[PDB]
Order: C-alpha cells, then structure tokens, then sequence
C-alpha cells in the first residue's frame, strides 16, 4: 500500500464531499476545463504538503487532471479529513495523512512525497508552511555536517532530527539529490515566504520559488472575506449569543479587522475598534466605527475579538475589568493575543468543547472561546470553499507558470505576476454571474494597458 | 415524585447553563429585582405549558420569585432539554417533560400540571399554542357531549381523546371543576391566539385572556430580529456556504423575511425578494432589493429561503428548474412552504442529518435543509436567550396583571395593554446601556401623554 | 382673467418641469391611463386647497383626466411654484396662487375655489391644512351668529373673518349653500385631520371625510423615506461638510428618525439617537446605534437633528456645552424642537441664507440652519416627486372613492380602507421594476385572503 | 500692488468663510501648532499653483505660519473663489487669480509667483496640474531652443508659447537663472505626477520631487472619501431625484466608483457595477453588486455614473437604448468618459445650469448632467474641507521634508515616505475623536516595527 490512511472504507463519504465543494469551488473546476486539452503539468511530479481536507482535495484531483503525477502529506497532524484521504487515495494518489498522527509519523509521511517509485524524483513542491521545503533543505546540509541535526531544542525537531538520520542510513546522500530535481516551489503561507527569503539571503535557494501569499485574491480571501464569513459562526457555534445591541470590539483593523466590524455591523452590533496604526485607524473611524483604546472597551464592551497578530492585546488587567460573561476570542495570530496564561492561576470551568469560564478572585466571569486560539477554526469550521478555492487557484497557476516557464525565472523568491492574480479573479467570475466588459483597441491605449492585462501598475491598492 | 423527567442528574449542568442564561434575559431577572417585595403572585398556581428549555427554565423560576407556585409540561414532544427540566425540578418545580416522549405521554403530562396537591387548583395558565387550555374546554364539553370527542383525524386527536376519556372514567367532571378555578390565560403564539378568539365568538370563553403574540416587543423579537440572528447561522452550520456572490431569494417581506434579507445582505449577497402584497414589495423595493418572481428566480439563485407562512411557494417545478446544489430551506411555516412530497418520488441522498440531496432524473442536485422544516431550529438551536427574554418577559407582566387586575377585565382576548408592551423594552435597556430620556410636564402635554406612557396611539405601526 | 397668477409667460417652463415631473409620479400617470375610459370624476367639481407646485400640477392634471372640473388655490402664501400656476391656469384650469401673497389674498383665494360660474357649485374638497373646509365651516357659523367672527386674536383671523363679513354682504348665506354640494372631503395632513375630528364630535361634519395622512403608503413616504432622501442633502446645501466620521444625534426614532439615523449611517457617521419611548429606543439600538440623552450628547455631537414633534428638545443649555461649529438642524415639527429664541439675546452673524453663526458669551460658535425650521425644506428643496406621487395617489383615490361611493359611507372620518391603500402601492411598482407575485386561490384560502387583498389585517404595522 | 484679484473689498467675507473651514481642516491647523517654535520653513520661497479657494487660503496660512515666505497663482481659470483670494491678500501674501481669467492672464500669473522682490528666487514649488513645474522646464529648453515653443497644438500652448516669447524677450535666460534656484517640487495630480517621471526619465529633472498623489492618505480621501461624500450630492442639486428603489450603474470600481456604489446603495438604489478589471468586479460581487455590461445595463438603468477614467464608455447607442429621463452624469476623467459630442446633431434643451435633456427622433429624452464633464464639480462644490485637508496636510509636509532634508534625496520622484503618510493621518484623528493605541517595546518588535512607526511594509495595501 503506497499510502497511509485512517480507514480506506471512507472513501465513498469523502467523494460524496468532494462532488459538493467542486461546485463551490470554480476556480478549481474551470482551470480543468480550460487546460485540459494543453496538459500543461504533464512530466510534473508534484510532492504536496497541505492541510488533507476535502477542499485540498478538490486542488489534488485539478493537479492530476492537468497532468501531474502527485504525491500527498498534510502539514499539519491535526487538520486531516480522514475521508477526504481515503476518496483520494481511492482515485490513485498516494496520501500519507490521518487525523491525529505522531510527529513521528508528520515527518515520515513528509519523507514518503519525496520517495518515488522506479527510480523517479518530485520536481515540483507545492508547500503550506515550508515543512516539506525545509526538510530537502535541512537534511541537505545534515549530510555535509551532522552537527546540524545535533542538538534538538523541541518536540518537533526531536522527531524531526531523528527522521532525517534514519534517511541518512538509507543513503548518504538521500536529500541533496532530491532537492537537485525540484524545479520550483509554490508557497502560500508567511511563515513558508519567511522561510523561503532567508534561504534566498543565504544563497541556499537552489530554484525559483512564488510567494502566493501576497497575491491579491489569496489575501483578500484568506485574510479579509474568509474571516467576515466566518467569525459570527464561530461565535454563535460556542454562545448561541444575540449580537444585535453589543457592543464589539475589535482590536485591529487591517484586513482581518476589517471583516470582523463588517459582519458584527451587520448583525446590529455597536462596533468599536482599536489600533496604533493611523491610517487604519482612520479608515476605521471613516466607516463610522468609534477607534478606542482597550484600556477604554475593557469594562464597557460585550465581545472582544483579536485580529492584530500581536502579543497580549488582551492583558489580565483589561480581563479583570470586563463584565461579567463578556465573551473573549481570538481570529488573529494562532495564539499569545490574548494572555490566557495569566488566567490560568485562577478557576476555569468548561462550558462545552471550546467554551471556558474562567472566574476571577471576585466572582466575575468571562467566557474565553478555543482556549484563545483561532475561533474560526475552533468553534467553526475555517474558511468556505469559495475562498480556499481561490488560494488553491493561485497555487495551480504558480505551479503551472514555474513547471512550464520555470526557465524564465531566476532562483530568487517572486510574488505571483499580476497576470496571474487577475486569472485567479476571473475564473471566479462565471459562477457568481459577474459580467466582465472588454476594452477596445481605443480604450487600451487611451489607459496605456493591453487588452489582455494586467490592467493595474504595481503600486495598485485596489 | 411529582414530577416526570428523564434524569434528575443532569440538574448541575442544567443549573450552570441557566446561570449562564440569565445575563442574557435581562428583563426576567430585571422583573425579579423590582417586584421583590410586592410579590404581586402570591396565591398564584399556574399551569405553565411551553417548551422545557434553559429559557423557558429563567421564565419559571422569574414567576416563583414573585411568589407563584407553579406546575410544568411541554408544549411539544421534542423541544425539552432534559438537564433544564431536572435543574427545574431540582429547584423544587413539578415538571412533566422529556426530551423524545410520546403523544400518550404529552398529553398525559398537560393533564398533571392540572392536579394540584391538597385540594388546590390552578388558577392561571401561562400557554403556547393553546394545548392547556384546549385541554380544559374540550374535556368540559366532552362531560355532556362525547361525541366531541369519538372521531380522530389526526395521531395527535387519537392521543388527546383518549386521554380524556381516561380522566372522564375517573372523575365525570373532572375538567369543569378545573375549568371552573381558571382566572386567566395568557397566550403567545399566533395558532394558540386563533383558538382563543374563536373560542371568544362562540361565547365559549370563561376567563380573560392575554394574547402576547400580537405586542410590539414579542413580536419584533420573535419575527424580525430572532430570524435575522439566526438564518444565516442555521445554513452555514448546515452546509458551510459562502454568502458573498450568491443570489439569495427570500420569498415574503413580512417581518420574518424583512429581517432575513437584512441578514443575507449584510454578507454580501445580492438579495431578492418575492411578495404578493404591494405595501411589502414597495417596502422592500425601497431598501434597494429587487422584487421578483419565484419564477423568474428558480433558474437563478443560488440560495432559497421561504419565509411566507404560505403554501408551496417553492414548488416541484420550481425546484427542477434550479441550479445544481442550490440551497433551499424554510424559516417560515413549520411545514408545506415547500413541496417536499413532490421529490419524494426522486432518489435522496442523505449529506448529513437535517442536510438532504435531492436527486433528479438528469443528475442536478438540490440541497435541502431539515426536509422543508425550519432552518433555525433544524440546522441551528432557534432564538437567542435575549429574544426569548422579550416574549417571556410579555408572559410574566401578561400574568401580573390578569392576577392581580383581572377584575377589570371582560371575558375576552385583549393585546397587551401598550404600557405593559412598552415595559418589556424598557426592562431590555439597562443591559444593552440604552438611556431612556424622561419627559418634561410640557413635553408631555404638548404631544397629549402622559410623562409615564403610554407614548404613542393603539394604531401606531413602529 | 378666472385666475389670478404671478405671470402667465412663465408658463411654458412650467409645463417643461411638468412634463419631467410625470415620469416620477408613476402613481399619478398610471391612473389616468387606469381609469381613462371610465371617466370616474366626471361631474366632480373638486375645490382644491394645496401647494401649488409642480408635483400638485401632476396631481391637478390627472384629475382632470379623469373627467374632473377644477378650481385651485395654495394652502400657503409661500409655498406657490409661479411658473407651475402658469402652466396649469395655460391648461384651462383657475387657479389663485402666487408666491408671497398676503393673507388677504389668501383667504380671498380660498374663496374663489367655491365660487363656480353659471351657478355651480363645487361638490368636492381636496384639502391639504383643513383651511378650505375651516372657510365653509365657519363662514356657515357667522350666518346664524356673526359674534364668531367678532374678536380676532391674531393675523390670520383678522384677514379670515374681514373676508367673511365681505362675503355675506354679496350673499347672506354665501356658505351654508355652498357646504350643502359638498359630497366629500379628503384631507392629508395631521392638522387638517385634527381639525376634521373635532367637527365630527361636534355634530358638524356634514359630510364623509377621508383621512390620508395615516395611510401606510403616504405615512412611510412622507415621513421615512421623504426625510431619508432629503436630510443630508440640506445639510450639505448649507454647509458643505464631511459627515464620514462625525458623531451625529438624532433626536426621536419615530419614522422621520429612523430614516434620518439611516442615511447619516449609509455616509459614515457615528449615529447616537434620543428616545423617550423605550420601544422606540430598543429598535434604535437593535439597529447598533447608541441611546443617549440629549445632555450627555451635548458636548459630544458635531451634528444635532431634531426629530421629536416635541418642545425644546435642543435648549439654551444643551447649545451652551456644543461643541465650536456644531451644526443645529431640526426635520420635526416645523418650529419650536430647538430653542432659538432663547439664543436671540446672544449676537448672530449670517453665513448665508438659512444659515446662521450664533455666538456665545465665551465666543463659541454654532452653526444653525434654517433659523430652528424645517432643513429639508429651507435648505434643501423638500420631498422628491416620488414621494408626493404616493401622497397625491392617496388623494386621488380617496376623491375617486368619496366621488364615486360616498353614500356608502356615514358623515365621518374614515382612514384609507386598506385595499386603496394597496392600491396606491401597487401603482409605484412598475416604475422601479418590481415584479408583485398573485395567489393561487388555494394560497389565498390557507391564508384566508381574497386574491385580490386585503392582505393584511387592519392592525397590521408592517 | 504686487498682485492680481478680482476683488480686495471681499476680503472680510473670505475671513469669515476660512474662519469656518480651519475647524473642517484640523491637519492643517494642528500643523500650526506642532511646529511653531521650530519655523521648519523659515527661509523657504515657495512658489505655489493650487485652485485659489478658502481651503487653500488655509493651506497658505498654514505655510505662512511654518516660516514660509509665498506667492501664489491658482492652477485654473475658473477654480478661483475671488473672497479668498482677496482675504489671503489682505493678510499679506501676493496672489495672482481671479475666477474667469483668460488664458493670457493665467500664464502671466504663473510668471508672477517666479518674481520675488529684493532679488531673491523662489526655492520651492507647491504645484498642481505642473504648470508652474512646465513653465520653468520649457522655457529654461526654449533659451537655446525656440524651436520648443514653436509648434503649438492648442489654445493653451498659444498663450504659453507666447508668455514665454515674451519674457524670453526681457531676459534670454529669465527661466534658467530661476530654475537653478529651486531645492524641490511637492505634487498632488495624476497629470503633474506623470510629467514629473517623464522629466526624470529624460533626465531632466534637476531636484527632488514628491509625488503625493499616491499616499494612501491622498488617494483615499480625494478617490474614495471625497467623491462617496459628494455624487448623490451633485445628482439631488440638479435633479432632486429620489434615489431609493432606483437602478444605478456605475462604470468603474476603483476608488472612485467603489465610494459612488456605497454612497448609491446607502440610500436604497440597486447598484450594479461594470469593470474590465477582474479583480476589481470579484471585489464589488463580494459587497453584493451584480457586475454587467454597459450593453446590457443600457435600457435598464435609472442613473448612470461614469468612474472609469477612460474613453466613451458611454456611448452614443448607449444613450439612444436608455430609458426617457435617465440620468447620465461622470464623476471620473474631466471629459469623455461620455460620448456627448455624438449627441450633438441632436436638439438639445437647457433644464437648468448644468442640466440639459437631449432629445432623440423618436422624442425619448436624456437627463445629461454638467455637460459630461465632472458632476462634483459642476452640479455640486465638490470635495469637503476635511477632504482637502488630507490633500493640503500631504503637501505641507512634503514641503517640510524637501525644504529641510531635501540633501539626502536625489534628484529623482519620490512617493511621500509611509511615515509622514501615516503623520497626515494622525493630525486627523483628534478632531473625529479616534483614539489611537501605542506599541509597547515587546509589541514593536514582536511585529518587527519601531514604536514610532512606519507600521506596514512599503507594498502594503490597506
Ligand atoms: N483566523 C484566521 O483564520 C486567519 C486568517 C488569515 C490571517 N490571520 C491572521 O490574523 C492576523 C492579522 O492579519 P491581517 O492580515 O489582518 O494583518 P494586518 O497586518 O493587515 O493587520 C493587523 C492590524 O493590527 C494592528 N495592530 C498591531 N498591534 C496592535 C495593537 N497592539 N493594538 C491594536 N492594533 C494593533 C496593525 O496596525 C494592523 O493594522 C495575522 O496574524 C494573520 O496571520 C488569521
Ligand atoms: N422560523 C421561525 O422561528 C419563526 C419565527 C416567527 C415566525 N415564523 C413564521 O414565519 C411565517 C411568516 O411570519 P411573519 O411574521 O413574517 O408573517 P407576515 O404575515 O408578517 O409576513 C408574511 C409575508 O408573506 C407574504 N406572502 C404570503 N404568501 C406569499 C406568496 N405566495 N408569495 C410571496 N409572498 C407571500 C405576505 O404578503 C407577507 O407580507 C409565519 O408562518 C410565522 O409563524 C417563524
Ligand atoms: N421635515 C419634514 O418635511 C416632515 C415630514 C413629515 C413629518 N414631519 C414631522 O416630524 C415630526 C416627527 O414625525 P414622526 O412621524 O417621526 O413622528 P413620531 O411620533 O412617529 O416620532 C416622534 C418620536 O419622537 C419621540 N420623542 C418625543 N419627545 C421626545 C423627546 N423629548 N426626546 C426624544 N424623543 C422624543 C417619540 O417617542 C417618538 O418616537 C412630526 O412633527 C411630523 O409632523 C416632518
Ligand atoms: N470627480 C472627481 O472629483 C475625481 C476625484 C478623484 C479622481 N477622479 C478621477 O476618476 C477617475 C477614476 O479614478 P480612480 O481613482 O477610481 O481610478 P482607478 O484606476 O482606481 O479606477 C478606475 C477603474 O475603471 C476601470 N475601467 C477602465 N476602463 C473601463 C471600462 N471601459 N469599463 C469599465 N471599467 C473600466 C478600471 O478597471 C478601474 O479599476 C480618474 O480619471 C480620476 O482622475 C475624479
């Protein structure tokens, strides 16, 4: 068996899910129909490391029918949809996911999309996070020096560390002549683009590589429409709470904050913001939200959620001053924005799953929702298709771009041409009945644009 | 043990959740605090039926602080949660509910809360839907008459019949005895309304009633901003949907669909609306909405909401017309908004519970939530607590009244007296930190109120 | 000359903003081409005491093409529309109205609408104030007893009764015979409708008399959607400001409130409400917008908007603590929500036309507009013509109605029955697109309607 | 007299009127304040071309109160208010604009700001449109090449041409000798910004330049912001039309047409949007427009607005498909965006200044207003002060960053630098009562920013 699975029997559930997301997921769909004839990936290999949901899913099936050849690990070992893994594996691709798997078994499985059989090699990552990257990377300079792999800090690089010296007794050179095949990587996430610049700077960056985090489309779906569908849900799912006549704030108001006000305006909330930025703070205020301080909301606001991807926005002293059964959460950095661990000295009481009282040395509670971790992932359940369908539909065309025209580009780090990201926008359009117009000859040169695109100067803010 | 429940062990985790609740019942706990010392319900016995929730739990406890003693049963087989009923009955409250029991069991259950220990009787009922006080009226009827009670449309006749011939056998007036002690009814729902008013025309009623359905606050509540809190809620956790793009209908601009199409707006899509009243349609017209039919919409949406209180607004034909996996559900009548029975003939394929596919003979799907039912209690877990509070806190006063007032009352159905409608808002606005301003002497004589209300005339719309 | 007009010349302008007026009075337009066969009106010679402006020139000409013969005059010495009068006196109607007439002239005007050549008579009123029926009234009083007559207290009365004694020096009984044709009388406004209650207990309305002002169609569009469309336009004509970001308060959220909160929110600004009716304040706040008092608001506000129909809601104290340039507008009742006589003794300095500086003792300035009076109508130009196409479409229905059923109704005041008021709906929808849906005759039943409506019962509050 | 204006004796108005404005401009006048003591622009001769108007009568002042010595020319004909003008005059700064100048007297005036008394030279330009930037780069290019000047196009080049003939004829290198002495040139125009980088690109561009057109402080309050708070503005003025219930499209959803949606939605219009720019229409699907063509829209909208800044995107068979007494205005390009010169065969008749009905065969008419050109601007008074304020507070601090830094810049065109950007924002907050947060130590570099700012990275979107 060439892959590992919780239980191949749910493979017929999976498919069942994946007929449905396909439908709300025509960035996906569309690429098929449009490059079916071309099969632009033919000859690509793809190892895959990417969250083993039914909606990556959807992203795996318009890879191979693009062509590709592919190999499959999450990259995380928690966020495998069991049935999800078995539909796939059951189509005939090798998936190395299950729900629940040992850090042993995380950094196997990212071992098991770079063992090809009869003699071939991956040519292609696609990555979330940069695990699978860093693997080939790190295990690369374990065979030059051991040192490397020497001294593990955590839990993570223990298994990690291990991994590699049991390859390394396999073959010496188990890593470096992988890595020599991988034409190019397609990452989305900020932590993999991190990763990917200082590889860069340390001239250890041995392809180009598309840094789709920064697109338009992935950002403005990921960070700012994701989260307004979502935040609501998250907190309805744990409270069953009125927000009409709340108030709510939300500390911070880039484009995470900016959806939370927007939906929680929907619903009737009074909604406060809080920033250090001023032209945000700005917008906010533009917009008709009052802009205070947290010190100002703490014992007056109803619901506080955190968006800044900062540390300790919500302190133990603006807890103490909350009301009583104020409602704390956090859509923001996966943890730290709220100092939970100064609470952790007091009395907690669950509520349900993700639902906490913690009540403090006079009484007072507050209900703390996902222990202070992401809402939107842990009272609800992430982000709809639609918007995974369009970070997925940028990593189909990066991986496209740099598997066909990968010789055009040097080995430096490149966010996704503009080109590109209008493509991503405009596979989108047909299923919401948007009707795009077309410019004239005239009309191009009066702009000083090709008909085709981009249509926008870099510079663009949209 | 006078009481029937499923587990009298629940009672803790039934007693966390109503301390939970009672921050968000603002007007219950408000009518507490304020009668305290009057205890304007002492030698109150009421005869509660109504749903045996953690809310309706705030409700019982807010009628014995005032002084009431009080006897329980639901109002439905399957709207009890059991850890409710049991902290209830812990508390020293005779309850007759579990979650699942039967027709024989229910009305069974409507009968106990009318035996009172010591050669009592009842002497208020606090009721939904009527079944309490049908109860009494029909059983009185049927002393010198069975025939009012020998042929059974319906499993719920069957149940209700034999009951009372069962009762009949050991007391030959058993029900006019009761009948007899009754000073008062108050009623909230729009069924348990009609049966009270034809009762009224055909000179059958012995007592004054209350209809609470019909007052600004319960019904702005329970219609507009109860279904607007929770649409949305119910389709995401059925079916994870992305609303932004989507063409949604709301078929109705009633209070329900007003608040519907407010919600689904404030998401992003593009909604339309369907209506046969041209005072609605101009409403909803003004507001931005386009008004269309449900057949030039069937081939068009993507999401399907009912919300007419009508019959097969969404039809067979209707629904072979729409888009594969188009999203249909009903928050208005409880059933027949939609022809169910009509696909019924196709093959279904269960998504998951309360999430059905409907298959059609050329493949197309139709996604259909809680088979026709409503949404909100199928899909989702029905109205806020702060909504509940405001129908619930319409009972309370309701009953205050007809106790310690009744006298003054004819032997009909009355609205709520607008001063009493106009206290359930004020006993709200405390929590929300809404400041009420107060009248001069001249300001009231110069608009002709009075400075303690009532504010506006009977015919005033809000 | 059976007219008296400012300049007949003006009266080719008129017809042009005549005929661009038609196309946003839908209401209007679509009667006539309703009723042009039937001749409803024919025979009808309706008295006509209203505005004399464009949007009454429409109203004038379709009763007219309904079979009408008509004799207009203003019910305001101000509010006359010159080259409007022009173009209708052009078209063959009488009319006597010219901006800035004195009173005497007035009151003559109000005459000559009653005196019909070749010994007619008028046999309808169209009444907008109640002062055409107040002449007849009272004009038949002084007959039988001149001391009615006697003693004027103010201007008006002096110019009133001088112009009746003048005309029972023509004829004796010159009022009580003219009174005696009258068949109805449709009255708009809540004065004249005051006016006509007082007759009734009185014993003396003579006649069946149409309330209108409290018709759905005509009270939304008057006081909601008329002021929504029409506060910020005033405000921005006067002042040019930037409303994004401002802190606006709107006293009172009756329905000229609750659309002033709206467009103010639809432009970012911060909107707080003051309410002294707790529903009222629980509706404003289950829409996010904060409830405060006018106290708290007062040093806090860049934007003040009175709302109430009340006495000195804005007082000397309140513009004390205002903030330097505060802007003071009022919407409500067409004086006296502000207190500006109270600022009289503090120096002014104009801005502009209805626009003043108001300077106090420690030199802070507000800014108030239209000297404390109607904004909309001082500084901007009042109800756009849709909204009076809904009020005038009222009118017109309820003379076809009085005209044509009137001796099926009791010498009363009856508001619009509902179906008219429908009606009057129904007739706006085609204009802006709105496709109204019809009942199947089983939907109707299982709603208990006619087909045809009512559709709602008379309690209804939409 | 070292100036030219209209009228001095209106100076005491305009006092008045600036009175007002600096209440609106709190950037400015906080400016004032902040930097007082330290005279940043003490020894600065800024040569300024900048509409003449109160607001920049407040924008000289605040130069003035930096240290600045100044002259000024406005950068339009008819852009002058001549009460500012005089009042910015009588408090001592030469100003050389009238409204309604000639082309010969505009260009002169341009000449005057560049003669500074007691042999000193301008050392700055403050410019808008680049006509003061043009007048010294052509004619320094037209000393020692008349050849430059020799071929004019266009009634304006005519009367440039001939002014720099003119004084080419006092002084052979008049322009040359000034230009030497010039440290910086700030510019807040698409037009100026594109000329500054076409000098740069040639290499002749012989001192640092701003580009302040592209902060996002500019660009969001004179796109988004300014023309959301003015559109319906201008329509109402020229139309009073209702707007609610209506269909409006707008062409384009840049900023400018992303403030018209949400100022038409905001009052109950359905909007629809046309784009060619996919990104652009998924944004506007994703806040609920539906996105159609012109074609499609042509016979079906009530309102059309043109944001596209390009070329006859409404075109003749546009107009001849539309709907009697639709109304067809441009807020985008000053001209074409509208094809009114292909309407021109047909009979046109004025309904007022700025609003004509053009009359096809078949007598349909179209409501066209400002002749096509900017509707803002020509039907309204165009963007608010607070507006401005972003616009002039950008200026001044360019100027203050080149005066007194301008040695480490190179002689090349900069974007204002984030942190003064977010400065401009700043200076704005106190007036609209944002609070603004700030980092502690840990929180800054937790995110890797300095306390002080910038807070976002250079490619950051907002
Ligand atoms: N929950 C999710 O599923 C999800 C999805 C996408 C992104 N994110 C995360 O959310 C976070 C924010 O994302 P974004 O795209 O909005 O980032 P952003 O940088 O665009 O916005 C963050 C804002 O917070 C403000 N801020 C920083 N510190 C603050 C403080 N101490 N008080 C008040 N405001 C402060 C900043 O000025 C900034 O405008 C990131 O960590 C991102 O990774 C979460
Ligand atoms: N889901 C819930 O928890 C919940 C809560 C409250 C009320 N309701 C129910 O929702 C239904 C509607 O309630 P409401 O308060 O809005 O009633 P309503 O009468 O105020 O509104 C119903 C609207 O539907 C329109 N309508 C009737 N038939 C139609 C048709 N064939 N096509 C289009 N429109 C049609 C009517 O003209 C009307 O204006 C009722 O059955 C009520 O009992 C449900
Ligand atoms: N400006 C116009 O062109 C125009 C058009 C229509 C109506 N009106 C007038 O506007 C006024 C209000 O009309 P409406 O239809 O909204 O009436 P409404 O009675 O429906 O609403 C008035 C509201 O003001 C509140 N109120 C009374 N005194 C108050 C106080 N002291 N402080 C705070 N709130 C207070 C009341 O509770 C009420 O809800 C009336 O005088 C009406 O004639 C003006
Ligand atoms: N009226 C004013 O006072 C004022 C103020 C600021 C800017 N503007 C002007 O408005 C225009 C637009 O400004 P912006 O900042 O929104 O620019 P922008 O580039 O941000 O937006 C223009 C939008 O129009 C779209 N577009 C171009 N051609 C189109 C076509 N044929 N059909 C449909 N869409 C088309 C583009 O795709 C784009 O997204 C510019 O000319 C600008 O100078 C006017």
């Amino acid at each position: 068996q060439d892959y590992v699975v919780a239980d191949i029997a749910l493979a017929g559930w999976g498919r069942k899910e994946l007929n449905i997301a396909e439908t709300e997921m025509p960035g996906l769909v569309q690429i098929r129909d449009e490059y079916k004839a071309q099969q632009p990936l033919k000859g690509a290999r793809i190892a895959g490391s990417l969250h083993m949901t039914i909606q990556t899913g959807v992203l795996i099936e318009t890879l191979k029918a693009l062509g590709a050849d592919v190999r499959w690990a999450s990259c995380n070992i928690f966020s495998t949809q069991d049935h999800a893994a078995a539909a796939i594996v059951e189509a005939g691709t090798p998936v190395f996911a299950f729900k629940g798997e040992s850090l042993d078994e995380y950094w196997e499985f990212s071992h098991r999309i770079f063992e090809w059989p009869n003699g071939e090699f991956a040519n292609m990552i696609l990555d979330d996070g940069g695990d699978a990257t860093l693997l080939l990377i790190l295990g690369s300079k374990a065979e030059k020096d051991r040192s490397v792999i020497a001294r593990p800090t955590n839990e993570e690089e223990v298994a990690l560390f291990k991994s590699i010296e049991r390859h390394l007794e396999i073959d010496g050179s188990w890593y470096s002549k992988r890595l020599a095949h991988i034409k190019g990587v397609t990452e989305e996430t900020t932590t993999g683009v991190h990763r990917l610049y200082q590889m860069e700077k340390d001239g250890r960056l041995p392809f180009p590589a598309f840094n789709v985090n920064d697109s338009v489309t992935k950002s403005k779906f990921d960070n700012l429409y994701g989260c307004r569908e979502s935040l609501v849900d998250g907190i309805k799912r744990a409270t069953d709470v009125m927000i009409a006549g709340k108030i709510a704030v939300v500390a911070g108001y880039g484009d995470v904050g900016k959806g939370c006000a927007q939906s929680l305006r929907g619903l009737g909330a009074t909604v406060w913001v809080t920033e250090i930025d001023p032209i945000c703070a700005l917008q906010a205020a533009m917009e008709g939200y009052r802009v205070v301080t947290m010190e100002y909301a703490a014992d007056k606001a109803d619901i506080f959620v955190t968006a800044t991807g900062n540390y300790h926005v919500i302190n133990h002293d603006h807890m103490k001053a909350m009301r009583h059964n104020a409602i704390v959460c956090n859509i923001g950095h996966f943890d730290s924005e709220i100092d939970v661990a100064s609470t952790r000295q007091y009395q907690w009481e669950n509520i349900k799953p993700q639902v906490d009282h913690i009540i403090f040395p006079d009484g007072k509670r507050v209900i703390l929702l996902a222990e202070g971790r992401l809402v939107n992932l842990g009272c609800a359940t992430g982000h709809p298709s639609f918007v995974m369908s369009n970070s997925f539909t940028n990593q189909t065309l990066a991986q496209i771009e740099l598997f066909t025209r990968g010789g055009e580009y040097a080995n430096k780090v490149y966010v996704l041409p503009k080109h590109l990201d209008e493509k991503v926008a405009r596979l989108h359009l047909a299923r919401i009945g948007a009707q795009l117009s077309e410019l004239s000859d005239d009309q191009a040169a009066y702009i000083g644009v090709s008909k085709a695109g981009p249509f926008k100067p870099d510079h663009y803010r949209y």
